[PDB]
């Protein structure tokens, strides 16, 4: 047992722990000891590891801008937040666990994978930071992390890192962002087969859909999303900005009430072969560049950066996408870029093979 495959896209070469003995975790201070270790481990989840409460309680003042009603999800305070953000907003009374307002810090070479449909984390999340790097995380679910409450806790969180892998991992059920890199270098990045479910019992948009997806904020980063199946979002699927070079291929993007992407300055997006079905806005926000490869004609000036043609994207129930510049494809050359399949199978693949216990 150990990694399975290996990383495709601008992440190609990582290692993570090598091949050093498996360890098999029986408390969640052994798991926390070997994730921030010293050593490079392989560390395999055989369980889920409930963090729930192993740090208490909290009690406080937060605030509602989103409204009050049950189905919606309110903010804790964090920051002065809602002072300097929703100074209009009703205060309201928020009691949250500690335990998922910061995740376990990864450290270089590791590599936590999980077994079968066992491998779990459940009250908290991971954060690789301060200089992480080689890091494989496959096969493992992060879930239910202060649901109703914005700054309640982040799935994944890479901030300050080079050469992380995150494969076959499924998140659910998370107060704010699924994954949220950095505001620091991040380099690069390969997100493949993982499986965002955003079906929650509270949402900003108080109807069952999340809206803090995906969020790209690093300072230097190279990222490539290939098969990762995005579901029942409102918004941020993904957010793109800072300095962040998008390789958006061949992703399933299903049931998003809302819209998917928001692109910002200095953000840049390559989007092929993936497929939009029932997604009500597409792109939002749009002040960065993009490449969506309108044509199949189109498609052919990827060749002399890529080395290939782009392949276009399947649209089923969905509003449009496209834009066409091109001047930041020279950004490829000299990079590892992911392959890609016609998104006439992307549908049916993605489905069968995103996520945890589908690997």
């Amino acid at each position: 047992v150990g990694v399975s495959g290996s990383a495709e896209g601008f992440a190609e070469g990582v290692t993570g722990g090598g091949d050093a003995t498996p360890v098999y975790p029986d408390t969640i201070d052994e798991l926390v000891s070997y994730l921030g270790d010293d050593e490079a481990r392989v560390i395999v989840l055989t369980k889920t590891f409930d963090f729930t409460d192993s740090e208490g309680t909290t009690t406080g003042t937060g605030c509602a801008p989103w409204g009050t009603a049950s189905a919606c999800q309110v903010a804790i305070d964090q920051d002065d937040w809602c002072e300097n953000y929703e100074p209009d907003a009703p205060s309201v009374s928020v009691e949250y666990y500690n335990a998922g307002v910061l995740g376990i810090t990864v450290t270089s070479n590791k590599s936590l994978i999980g077994e079968g449909s066992s491998g779990a984390i459940k009250g908290k999340g991971l954060r690789i930071v301060s200089g992480a790097e080689n890091i494989i995380i496959q096969n493992i679910a992060v879930t239910d992390i202060n649901p109703k409450y914005v700054w309640g806790g982040d799935a994944i969180t890479l901030d300050d890192c080079d050469l992380v892998w995150i494969d076959h991992v499924t998140t659910a059920r998370i107060g704010r962002q699924h994954y949220v890199l950095g505001t620091s270098a991040d380099n690069r990045v390969s997100l493949t087969n993982n499986y965002i479910d955003g079906v929650s019992d509270y949402s900003a948009t108080c109807d069952g859909y999340h809206y803090w997806g995906i969020y790209l904020d690093g300072d230097a980063d190279l990222v490539t999303m290939k098969g990762n199946y995005i579901y029942h979002t409102s918004g941020r699927s993904p957010k793109v900005q800072d300095n962040t070079l998008l390789h958006c291929v061949n992703n399933y993007f299903y049931d998003i009430s809302g819209h998917a992407f928001e692109i910002g300055e200095g953000g840049y997006v390559l989007a092929e072969g993936n497929v939009f079905q029932n997604v009500d806005t597409v792109l939002e926000t749009y002040e960065g560049a993009a490449f969506t490869v309108p044509s199949t004609t189109a498609g052919e000036v990827c060749s002399t950066y890529l080395g290939r043609d782009c392949v276009i994207n399947g649209f089923g129930c969905s509003g449009t996408f496209s834009e066409d510049s091109t001047s930041f494809l020279s950004d490829f050359e000299g990079k590892n870029i992911a392959s890609a399949s016609a998104y006439t199978s992307v549908a049916s693949r993605v489905v069968a093979n995103a996520g945890q216990g589908n690997l």
